[PDB]
């Protein structure tokens, strides 16, 4: 006849957060307007104001990923969420899907359309490795795939993949083209429409500085077709494409409800885009190039190796580290949390145990912080049990 739970003792406890300094493949730290965008009062999920910020963040993404496509939209999800809302409208189950498996993400790739009962063919490759114009063909050809997957940049290797030439193979091939932007976008070039990518799509919290949760993604003309062709519906309903295009004002229907958009977190989308839009995307670029050479010298200077041997290929946002000789990779992360209050992650999936991965994004892609996490690895190498 009583309560089975009774109010949870820690929570009768104040939230309190430590003090972290972010340089790790992400999230990343929140600059103040962030921060202030994020503690604003609730409006309307359908009030014409959300519609303007709404339709202001459009024209930021549209800034961004350089594109005009109507279909331009943010997913209530994090980045592996708009990964599904591509593949899931995309490919229909039985369509042939060509992958570019280099990393976590690939392999991430593979596992949804396999899921989405997808014809999955994985073009392999160890961590590092990138894919050449002509792999690719090979794969287009024994295959015939009607989507194509490649990540820009390899969070989880290091690596940063060259786009151009695949307009061409693509279309030579009716081939559609879905490229991962969550690490790349704002801190290397990109353009979707001089690039030829059918479906683009980055996340919030990497060099946007905006808190994880959201993500962007953009579908080109004859995405659009495939998407609104389709004979089946495709397995998802938060993700269908034709209720959410619409709601996002996509469409020349009028806004039906379909889910309530997570109205703080655009609050903070908005403001975000509109920093970097203060900036200038190319200015932006040249921050993270900038940055991440210092980085590199710096950290070569220490001893240390850089995963990605060729230097055009490196990732600005993120680099791969080699793990030191006789060092526990795990005791010099520690060390640095510990010591510093800073993030600096090991590897993800391929590269797991094998490397140390460091991150400047956005705000905080500075020189400032490539000495502050240079002389903490400095300590973690001087402190650290070696072998």
């Amino acid at each position: 006849h009583k309560l089975l739970v009774t109010p949870p003792k820690a929570l009768l406890k104040p939230l309190s957060i430590p003090n972290q300094l972010l340089l790790g493949p992400g999230p990343s730290n929140l600059p103040p307007r962030i921060m202030a965008a994020g503690g604003l009062q609730m409006i309307g999920s359908m009030s014409k104001d959300m519609y303007q910020i709404m339709d202001e963040i459009k024209e930021g993404i549209q800034y961004v990923f350089q594109t005009r496509n109507p279909l331009t939209l943010v997913i209530s999800g994090s980045g592996h969420c708009a990964l599904e809302a591509a593949l899931v409208n995309v490919l229909e189950p039985g369509d042939s899907f060509l992958v570019g498996a280099n990393g976590i993400w690939g392999q991430r790739a593979v596992d949804i359309g396999e899921r989405i009962g997808a014809r999955v063919h994985p073009m392999t490759k160890d961590p590092g490795g990138h894919y050449t114009l002509q792999e690719v063909e090979e794969g287009l050809a024994q295959h015939k795939p009607v989507l194509l997957f490649l990540t820009h940049g390899e969070s989880s290797t290091g690596v940063l993949q060259p786009l151009d030439g695949f307009r061409e193979l693509c279309h030579r091939y009716k081939c559609l083209l879905l490229v991962d932007s969550v690490a790349s976008l704002g801190g290397t070039p990109l353009y979707m429409d001089r690039q030829g990518i059918d479906i683009l799509y980055s996340g919030s919290q990497k060099a946007l500085n905006a808190p994880p949760g959201t993500s962007l993604i953009s579908f080109s003309d004859k995405a659009k077709k495939k998407m609104y062709s389709r004979k089946t519906k495709p397995f998802s309903f938060y993700l269908d494409i034709k209720w959410l295009a619409n709601f996002w004002g996509c469409d020349d229907q009028p806004r039906m409800y379909h889910h309530t958009i997570p109205v703080i977190s655009l609050y903070s989308l908005r403001e975000s885009l509109a920093l970097i839009a203060e900036q200038g995307l190319e200015n932006s670029w040249r921050q993270h190039r900038e940055a991440a050479a210092y980085l590199h010298g710096r950290l070569q200077a220490l001893g240390l190796q850089l995963f990605v041997k060729d230097p055009a290929l490196r990732l600005p946002t993120v680099t791969t580290v080699a793990v030191p000789a006789g060092y526990d990779w795990r005791d010099i992360v520690s060390y640095v949390i510990d010591h510093f209050d800073i993030e600096i992650m090991g590897g993800l999936g391929p590269s797991t145990g094998k490397v140390l991965r460091i991150g400047l994004l956005g705000c905080n892609a500075t020189r400032e912080n490539v000495d502050r996490v240079t002389e903490a690895l400095r300590a973690a190498l001087q402190h650290c049990p070696k072998k």
